[PDB]
């Protein structure tokens, strides 16, 4: 009954600043990306077999900048603020905001070597919460952390943290996106308009 | 520590009427039937192994309706509305309010052939959010998912949508009863007053 | 890049009258029913692995009337006007309009073998024009079958035609449905809102 | 990524009276003790592979009163009010508050026969609701349960009741103390100021 | 009588702006370049063993800006209008107008390791509506889906589609070009003045 | 589902003058000859497994003239014009009018040697566009690409062009006369009276 699909999609645009700035992203279906948001919402719940971000530079060499990713799991701990609080998270990465290129291999699907240099974070996967997890509308899951933020740990795997500092300008600075590939297991079809 | 059990019980009386109606309910030892409700009580979790809910008929081949069945697994997804919703559905199931005897087979345990015709079902069990559930009564339950419905996905598996229509009249007919033949897993006994 | 996916869903509503009534339903995802058509239009390109209609009654076995289902390869070709031509298509099926229970074994993947009495009827596949065909929007067709009917052979694998007749009312009576089941192959995944 | 730990760790003072007095606490690395308590606030999650509390008398052979110990899973359950209803528990244990020295044996962690007396129990582990759990703060849980219990389901896998009584005295009597051993797994470190 | 060929040829000139430009080209022998135009003409049809397109960069570290490609097959389908959708595409690529150096291994022939950094994209190939296509002038084409879109498929595989943004100038800033690797079976000739 | 035939059958007379006169025909079902005309209309598609032309002569060792085959596969190519033109298509044979008995043998079905005179041609079949193809009319056909030409690849493998000059009479003499000699594989039945 299940139906397997993998897929590289855009999943953030990214810019730099003087000053760090750090935001996060659940890694759900519906959040990684329009396209799979769309998809996945046909079927009841999922399952990660593999989600990795990948960050690609748009930026010139000279750009300066860096950025900073790693994993939470426990939507009820409190955000990094800093570079170092983030370098503790599991499959914490770092890199120039210019550089990242290699992680292109991946998006690509397409097997390569030179990977030492790419800035792309894979999940735990076995070590998630449970396997199966239930396709949830932001709003929805909004609201049930509204309630509580415990309410979602069975609602959501984990959340992806993003920190962007060392810039030039006090002003963003479109420096590269963050592209998500997965490999999804998609199970128990539904009508799309019921899927909350 | 295990305690395994096979047995079937009566689930709901079922009726036709020339308007669809759609119902549902959870696919708990509670609510599977009094019976197994009345046993799993003493025991603190437990587990489906296998869950079917068969439709037996009880009128005459000339009864005009037809019943339909399938499964949701996120309470908080909104119920079907429609045949058509409804037949999109993992394990869904359609016949006429008059068929549906070889399903027979099925709750008598015994092993048999001419299963095409029978109006049954079964649940995925092991792509359920995880194996082990706690025991709960509607009570409790009604309860928690009074806060937010997805404080439910923890506590119950999935719940059997049920549809009829197609009947010759506006004032519910007997046509016949959903049966459950299940074969749970039960563990960490409890003194069954404390089990909420 | 295959993403397989399996499953039934409510393709037609049938009824019945005591004059013939022929009808046809391209075969393709856009056409087969609603779900797969939102899921579908998701992708480039996709493959029939297995299509199959199966009638599923809802009537009394005192209802007059008998359905007949066969396809056509191309579109050109006129559509049948009587059972006698209809009789002379690939997997032509007949059968009174209360029967067909046993069909309900394959919407429900269930493996089972009291299936001969079973309305049901599959495609070629093997033997259709080309393997992988164009995700089409009836919209789009149309228009293209405006310019000339030939422009899609390759735009379409079959038509399935149905005619009903031998019913007792000259008003149609709600008999029953169909229903498809399919395993397709979904390749070139692209943003749905530009699938035409 | 997982780091494996075995530990023992006071857990518990015990004191009896003439009148029982049934008490609880959770099984998670918060509350456990205070060395775990620490240690396992700088990883994101955990799961335990073996959790036993095993008690250790401290009092005169001449000491009036006996412990009982027992596990629940459902956290909405309510807590056994008597003898009787705890010994219905998994995991159940019973002696006289100055036996149980056998024990220590566990605590040591070296490998012993003599152990009948011993007033020990271990966890389930491997029924818990699933196996890797969050690290949580009694703060944030509380604030959680109080929203309604249910919620602590998917944050905690079990508690242990503690029922002390057949005390010579109607005030407390230092009989001996609980200490904790467990064999734990943590993974996804975290900065410890944000795990909640 | 197949005459197969393997060989690299410039595709197209690429320059950046700072507003996104979306464009795209068929993936047949008379567009993908003029030598291969000259070549293909002498035969009736052909089919495409391997098609890759590679950008390589012509311009300074320094230049801002950066390309996207993708694979589309149905000809109706309307064209990209961001990163967002192509990002979508089968065999997506993206990467700074700098970058993408390491491509020339495969417009080369040579065998290389350090290829995860290349901005280069292959066809699917097995997965194309049929094999053997028919040569087609861009004239004879654009007459064809001038009466409609849909008369393409039968006559070619796939279009690519390249956007390019990012750029620091409004007006067209010389990046680099998309080089054509590919490896063509030719089948019965005919005269090219003939052939349309 | 498959009924293979195998036949051979007059396809045209043939006559010739002192001024070149090139022609050609469609090579499917309908337009090869008379009789698999009517035969294959019973089937709604179909696939050439083998086709060949051979021309049988009719006139004297004294005959002046000579004959000219060969196959274009885009219907849209324009027709050779001359011998030189015609001399570069595929399978092109050519031969004195008065030659080309040993031809014969493959009409017979008959195995032979002496067959390097033979003025006969054989058809790729392996690589034409597709496998089966749609049982086309003339009629039919000939509006379709009347809307345009590539409407027809879909509809038709190939066409067989025929040359023929070197005459000693302005004036049509007849020569001889070109058979098909087929092995055809029809499918999915049905009534002729709708087969367009
Ligand atoms: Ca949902
Ligand atoms: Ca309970
Ligand atoms: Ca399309
Ligand atoms: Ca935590
Ligand atoms: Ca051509
Ligand atoms: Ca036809």
């Amino acid at each position: 009954g299940i139906t397997v699909l993998t897929h590289s999609e855009l999943s953030a645009e990214i810019g730099v600043t003087d000053s760090i700035v750090v935001s996060s992203e659940l890694v759900m279906p519906y959040t990684v990306g329009t396209w799979l948001r769309g998809v996945a919402a046909n079927w009841s719940k999922y399952s990660w077999l593999s989600v990795r971000y990948t960050y690609i530079p748009s930026c010139p060499s000279s750009t300066a900048g860096s950025i900073h990713m790693g994993f939470q799991y426990d939507m009820a701990d409190t955000v990094p603020v800093s570079v170092n609080q983030l370098s503790n998270l599991r499959g914490y990465v770092s890199g120039q905001v210019w550089s990242g290129s290699a992680g292109l291999c991946f998006i690509n699907g397409t097997r390569c070597s030179d990977t030492s240099t790419a800035i792309s974070t894979t999940l735990d996967v076995s070590k998630l919460g449970k396997k199966w997890y239930p396709y949830k509308t932001s709003a929805d899951y909004a609201t049930a952390v509204g309630v509580d933020v415990n309410i979602a740990t069975p609602l959501v795997p984990a959340r992806l943290v993003i920190a962007l500092l060392d810039g030039s300008s006090s002003t963003a600075v479109a420096a590269g996106r963050i592209y998500c590939t997965y490999t999804i297991q998609m199970i128990e079809p539904t009508a799309s308009a019921l899927n909350n």
